[PDB]
């Protein structure tokens, strides 16, 4: 079984890849390396002692997807390539739209022609907008999104579910992870984006090992606790085993929707505080105004996942500080 | 003042063409000719005496459209380049998607190359859904849309939107039209689709005419007096001058959003009588299975554009029909 991963040199991609490799799945990666470095592939192939095919490029470039499906004999699809950033989408909207929504429609039309019908998306607990229940089920209503990035996802899932429609042979498995942090235990393969981290783990790891100078917190004025932020952190490798897990259980055409989280809902300042006791001293912090597109508090119910694919996300957010620091501390400046 | 009119030589851009050539205004048309002759545009001349600058090509072709933009200084953009079956988009949904999603992104992203910041968007009363109430005003809530062509429009409004979310210096206008019919008085120009006619009244009128055999009627069990489908004809020639009145009276930034209809409901049974007024003879129907994608029915209360731009259609349903059946008559295999 042979899958393509596309932004497979990415952060969730290559912990994914490596639990493909370590179950017996061939693995081919394209990515455009827009946010990641082709070291991050070697590093998959080291730890799992299994190659990665290598494609450099990008998604929406119709003659190297071409390539890609006439050399390979490709049974699954997973598309990771993307922009994935809240604030950034707002300034940014025709870059996202562009990169997200066009990256989609050209790996579509290939898989298409060469008869590949079996996807994993990945969508984002931003398709609920501002939640209408908590915790969210894969039956509370999507839309309200606030943000391109979030609208680009939603977009893209009614893209694929027209597919669907049009042709029902299909497998369209549409997985709205929450928020995946962490790194892989060798410590040799993390999360390491180009520029200054996006995301909030991966900046903190930095300044915990004093790479970057303060934390900087968007808002503390939410409808939470503690005014800040509150989202359903996932180790990246039990996200990582949840795809594993998709594609060893579905043989069998349809649209199947799972949120991907714990259920354990961390406000800004408490994710700091399981860093610093993961460093033992203080990571310096400031409160900043609001990022255009964020929302008070998201955190999902993971029971269909756990039912029907036999999946939990059970590494807490301790193992997710601890492992994310022990990649930084042993890779500061990542790869 | 220059306007730039993708899908320029289309049904509703030809006669929109011609309403802005007799006001002054420059136009510029760029258009792959996949629903329309070349010819088309000859006829706009013909009728104006004015000249059309004719691009050939897509749209989606960056380079081509650089060139648009590079060798002409243009002030507005009328965005009609795209494909518009609702029951051809369930079947095709990557198609639509593809065409109607990336011309939008392509233009858009030249368009601010080129600080090109007033656009008008061809929308539809397809992202309306269901219609939460009728009739339908600019304060129905959108969405709960029924096939990808509407899915489409309803994303391309929220893309434009978001536009203006990143540069509040742009004039997105909205237009949301209802259901086009008719031709311009000369006759020399109507509507001249390629291939089998997708739309209800170019379809009649070429039965009427002899050129094909039967209206199939798609429907007779949806809620309403007859049973077909009701939908908002509204004159062609006044849905062009629609366009001008924006442009006239539209000259500062902001989202701007109109229903353009007339507010007259009439079924797909009371539109084949209405040409058989026209024609003195019956045209023959046959009653068919619903269309996939189609609703019940839908009309417009056109108020605000009425109010903010002076605009108002009036012309009739029977002049709608003998318009049609004119340019038909004169030309029975169109261009
Ligand atoms: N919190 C999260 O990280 C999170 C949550 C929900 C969903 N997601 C989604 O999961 C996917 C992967 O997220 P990630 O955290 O691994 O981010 P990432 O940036 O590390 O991975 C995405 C990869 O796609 C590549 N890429 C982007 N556009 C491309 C294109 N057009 N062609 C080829 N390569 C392209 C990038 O270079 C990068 O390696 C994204 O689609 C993201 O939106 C992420
Ligand atoms: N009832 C209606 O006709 C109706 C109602 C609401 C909205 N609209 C919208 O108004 C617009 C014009 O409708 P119309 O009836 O004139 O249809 P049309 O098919 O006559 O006009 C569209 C034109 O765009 C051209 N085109 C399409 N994709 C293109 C591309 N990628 N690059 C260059 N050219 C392209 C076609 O060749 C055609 O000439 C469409 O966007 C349509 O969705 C139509
Ligand atoms: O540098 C950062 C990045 C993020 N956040 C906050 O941390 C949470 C997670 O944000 P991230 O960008 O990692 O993911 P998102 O939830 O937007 O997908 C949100 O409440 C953000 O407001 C923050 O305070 N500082
Ligand atoms: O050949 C046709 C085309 C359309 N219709 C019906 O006529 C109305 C207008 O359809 P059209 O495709 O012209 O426009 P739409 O309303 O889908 O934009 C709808 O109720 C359709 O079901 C029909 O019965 N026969
Ligand atoms: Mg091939
Ligand atoms: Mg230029």
């Amino acid at each position: 079984t042979t899958v393509l991963v596309t932004g497979g040199a990415g952060f969730i991609a290559t912990h994914t890849d490596i639990e493909l490799l370590n179950k017996g799945y061939d693995v081919i990666s394209v990515d455009n390396y827009g946010n990641s470095s082709p070291v991050a592939l070697e590093r998959v192939e080291q730890i799992t002692g299994k190659p990665v095919k290598r494609y450099d490029g990008d998604v929406r470039d119709e003659a190297l997807m071409e390539r890609v499906f006439a050399e390979n004999n490709i049974d699954w699809v997973i598309h990771f390539a993307g922009l994935k950033a809240v604030g950034e989408s707002v300034a940014k909207p025709i870059e996202y739209y562009d990169n997200n929504l066009y990256s989609t429609l050209v790996l579509l039309k290939v898989m298409k022609k060469h008869n590949v019908k079996k996807i994993i998306f990945s969508s984002s607990a931003t398709v609920y907008g501002t939640p209408k229940e908590l915790p969210i089920t894969e039956e509370t209503p999507t839309g309200g999104t606030t943000n391109p990035y979030g609208t680009s996802k939603l977009f893209q899932e009614q893209i694929l579910r027209d597919v669907h429609v049009a042709d029902p042979s299909w497998t369209i498995v549409l997985l709205r992870y929450f928020n995946p942090v962490g790194a892989h235990e060798s410590g040799l393969l993390g999360e390491d984006p180009k520029g200054i981290p996006a995301n909030l783990t991966p900046y903190v790891a930095k300044v915990a090992v004093g790479e970057l100078k303060e934390v900087q917190v968007y808002g503390d004025d939410y409808d939470t606790p503690d005014g800040t932020g509150v989202r359903d952190y996932i180790h990246v490798v039990d996200l990582a085993k949840g795809h594993v897990a998709v594609i060893d259980h579905i043989d069998k055409e349809g649209v199947f929707v799972y949120n991907l989280g714990t259920g354990h809902g961390y406000s800004v300042l408490e994710v700091i505080k399981a860093y610093e006791k993961a460093a033992g001293h203080p990571i310096p912090y400031a409160i900043k105004p609001r990022r255009p597109g964020d929302i008070a508090a998201c955190y999902a119910d993971a029971s269909k996942a756990e039912k029907e694919l036999g999946w939990k996300a059970e590494l807490t957010i301790d193992d997710m500080a601890a492992s994310s620091l022990n990649w930084q501390t042993k890779n500061p400046n990542g790869f």
